[PDB]
Order: C-alpha cells, then structure tokens, then sequence
C-alpha cells in the first residue's frame, strides 16, 4: 500500500494526540500507565499547558513555563510546545534536576482520532 512523511513536529498543539484539553485530573490519572507516559493538559480558567507525566508511581505535573516567547522547564525552550516535548523526546533530557524524569511515549486521546 502506501504511507506519508512529513515534519509533524510543527503540527498544531491542538491536533496533537497527547493534547487532552482542559480534561480533570480523574481522567488524566486514567492515561498514564507507566513511567515515562505522558500528555499535556490546560489549565482551569487561566490559559496555561500543564505537562503530566508519570515516573516511579507518581503522576507528575509540570506547570510549562513561557517568557521569552519560547516555552521551556528548566532547560532550552522553542517556539512551541510540540517543538519542545519532541525535543526531550529526541534528546532526552530530564524534565527537572528535582525529579530526573524523562519522557518515553505520548498517550492518544483514545482511538476516536489520530
């Protein structure tokens, strides 16, 4: 048959499949299984994207930070949030010296779409 080759990186936050929307913590806890699984969620209200992993039993949440026009955690930053998480998933760089957790695999939303 046949398949498609593009630069998905730049694809929009909001087409992403570990982009899950403003969804409550009870159905984010429902997606991470193991560690190195992770989305990222929206905030209640305030527009800020909240990265949930899980690591060591824990799902963890890292408020993602913006201010020099590229979002970062505490390393490099880029344009965007995909260009970022791709990042760590290329290089994999711990998220936080706090922690040491990295990111290994996205969770979809569910098989509805993708």
């Amino acid at each position: 048959g046949s398949s498609g080759s593009s630069g998905e990186v730049q694809k929009p936050l909001h087409e992403q499949l570990w982009y899950h929307g403003a969804i409550p913590r009870a159905e984010v806890a429902e997606l991470l299984v193991h560690s190195g699984d992770f989305l990222v969620r929206e905030s209640q209200g305030k527009q800020e994207y909240v990265l949930s992993v899980l690591w060591d039993g824990l799902p963890r949440h890292f408020i993602i930070q913006s201010l020099d026009n590229l979002y970062r955690l505490e390393g490099e930053g880029f344009p965007s949030i995909p260009l970022l998480i791709d990042h760590l998933l290329s290089t994999q760089q711990p998220l936080t010296k706090k922690s040491g957790v990295v990111l290994h695999r996205a969770v979809p939303s569910g098989p509805s779409s993708g």
